[PDB]
């Protein structure tokens, strides 16, 4: 099949789950194989924060120091002296994959164990958050720590973004941040036709893990939930975004 050929071409393992929410048609390929989730966890983490915080709670300014700063903080590194509101942290986390912003939000919801418990409550029995950034990326093959599957990540994203896990105004906030993501241009966005709206969160991890989860909107019809996960056999492997764009093109074709 086309996914097998992509795996061969890019020398990577692919994990795909797509659901057309209008028809219950799926496209699956290793949908239950585990991958380090990497920064895709940022979307589910804001999902849980929105469950717990009122809109006005998000105006709370969070202070942090240079000590809180980790390996990839494009926004938070620029606001040490001044702090950032929870709303600004959510924005940075989702649109820029700001790791410090993720860590600060994670603290607000009680850390990885609380995130896990909130995901279990919504019926996600698979996603296994244990760590903060960037050490949640330290995943070796065979391990389940800080991994999920294409099916579980898509379903949990669907839960927060499309279902009653959040009320409409919070669902819309989440979606708007994700629609306005800056990091996903070469991934699912590059694999959908013109006029399809995309709300995605990317991940990049060890073993050339390269992930993108999204809600995608055909010009006309119900949203499609999509998780495209990938990983490679060498720890220091580089990813190619094109794999995810091409897998998306196969998904779009099959639907």
């Amino acid at each position: 099949d086309d996914f097998a050929k992509l795996e061969e071409q890019f020398d990577a393992k692919l994990g795909i789950f797509a659901l057309d929410t209008g028809t219950n048609r799926t496209v699956t390929y290793r949908p239950d194989e585990r991958f380090a989730f990497a920064s895709t966890i940022k979307a589910l983490t804001v999902g849980v924060l929105l469950q717990q915080k009122s809109i006005e709670d998000l105006n709370q300014r969070i202070t942090y120091t240079r000590d809180d700063l980790v390996n990839y903080n494009p926004i938070t590194e620029k606001h040490v002296d001044t702090g950032m509101t929870l709303k600004e942290l959510a924005d940075a986390s989702l649109r820029y994959s700001d790791n410090t912003a993720q860590n600060l939000i994670l603290k607000q919801i009680g850390g990885p164990e609380s995130l896990k418990k909130e995901l279990r409550k919504i019926g996600d029995e698979v996603t296994n958050p244990e760590r903060f950034e960037p050490e949640l990326n330290e995943v070796n093959p065979g391990e389940t720590q800080d991994t999920s599957t294409a099916r579980a990540l898509a379903t949990s994203l669907q839960a927060f973004a499309l279902e009653d896990k959040l009320p409409s105004e919070k669902r819309e906030l989440l979606i708007d941040w994700m629609k306005r993501n800056t990091t996903g241009d070469a991934l699912i966005r590059a694999g959908v036709p013109e006029g399809w709206e995309v709300a995605d969160k990317t991940g990049a991890g060890s073993y050339g893990t390269r992930n993108d989860i999204a809600i995608i909107w055909p010009p006309k019809g119900d949203p499609v939930v999509l998780a495209v996960l990938s990983s490679r056999d060498k720890k220091d492997a580089k990813y190619d975004d094109k794999l995810i764009a091409e897998a998306t093109k196969v998904v779009v074709k099959a639907l």
